[PDB]
């Protein structure tokens, strides 16, 4: 039947009720841009920050970073940690893999000395400790390394059953979800591929798919490798956005390198072939020089960063 005006009316009302009883973010249009809160934890790559839509990681909720080994999950999470602290925030790290390397964490900008770390005996304990730290309203971010490592007690006592982690995670997340929103702490769950992921998948508000694309070099061996993140689930902004960035060996995420890609992909930075220029002056010849350039001249590096945030949000 013929209709159009009164139609978009009924739809506008529909969406309203939806969000009125299931939360603002229940339904969305990939095209929308709406929402932009006060607090956000920058990830260390503006490319990933815009892919998130709100300029960083959500607050007061659960986030899931999954992907194979050596993809970039830990790096990305450690940067989120460094930032949280730099804004006068306190971070906790529930380790069940015993793989954390403080030196690297330091080169990323993590205040290790202040870093609350814990290594529980069982899965319950981990989550139980995590919940407790959260309810203190003192934690800003708490990152749990490996969902696949949180083995339940029973299995660890030889008194082994079916899907104990599943039941384990589910009960946990039920309680942790609320306690997080009431506090404002964002919890990061690292998930190594190849678990009790079933629940995490639904409880999570943001889900990032992290994979390594190609191990970049510079005519030399290899200063790192290019990483791609896909936000497969984002209850705070239109989903299915992706982002790529370089992670240098022993260095972490290259902010500058990201400022240059977003730099061209937005007009602010020009490329007269091999040559990267900005507002009349030349940054360098070849991305690596431009990178080395921006890392030296902090001043200009921040000028370019601002112009993108104002250009988008
Ligand atoms: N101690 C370290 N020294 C140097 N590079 C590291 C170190 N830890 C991590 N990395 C870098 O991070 C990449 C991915 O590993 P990591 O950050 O631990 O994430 P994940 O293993 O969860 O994908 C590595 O290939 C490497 O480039």
């Amino acid at each position: 039947m013929t209709q159009t005006p009164d139609r978009e009316k009924a739809l506008e009302l529909a969406v309203a009720q939806i969000e009125k009883s299931y939360g603002k973010g229940s339904v969305m249009r990939l095209g929308d841009e709406a929402r932009q809160p006060i607090s956000v934890i920058p990830t260390g790559s503006i490319a990933l920050d815009v892919a998130l839509g709100i300029g960083g990681l959500p607050r007061g909720r659960v986030i899931e970073i999954y992907g194979p080994e050596s993809s970039g999950k830990t790096t990305v999470a450690l940067h989120a940690v460094a930032n949280a602290q730099a804004a006068g925030g306190v971070a906790a790290f529930i380790d069940a893999e015993h793989a954390l390397d403080p030196d690297y964490a330091k080169k990323l900008g993590v205040d290790t000395d202040s870093l609350l770390v814990s290594q529980p005996d069982t899965g319950e304990q981990a989550l139980e400790i995590a919940d407790m730290l959260i309810r203190s309203g003192a934690l800003d971010i708490v990152v749990i390394d490996s969902v696949a490592a949180l083995v339940p007690r029973a299995e660890l006592e030889g008194e082994m059953h079916v899907g104990l982690q599943a039941r384990l995670m589910s009960q946990a997340l039920r309680k942790m979800t609320g306690a997080l929103n009431n506090s404002g702490t964002t919890a990061i769950f690292i998930n190594q591929l190849r678990t009790g992921g079933k629940a995490l998948k639904f409880y999570a508000s943001v889900r990032m798919d992290v994979r390594r694309v190609e191990t970049l070099k510079d005519g030399t061996n290899a200063v790192g490798n290019r990483t791609r993140v896909k936000v497969v689930k984002n209850k705070c902004l239109a989903p299915f956005k992706q982002a790529e960035f370089d992670i240098l060996y022993g260095k972490g995420i290259s902010r500058e390198g990201s400022l240059i890609d977003m730099g061209v992909d937005q007009g602010l930075i020009r490329k007269s072939g091999a040559w990267f220029t900005y507002e009349g002056e030349q940054l360098g010849q070849g991305k690596e020089n431009a990178r080395n350039f921006l890392v030296e001249n902090a001043d200009v590096a921040d000028e370019i960063e601002k112009k993108i945030k104002e250009k988008l949000g």
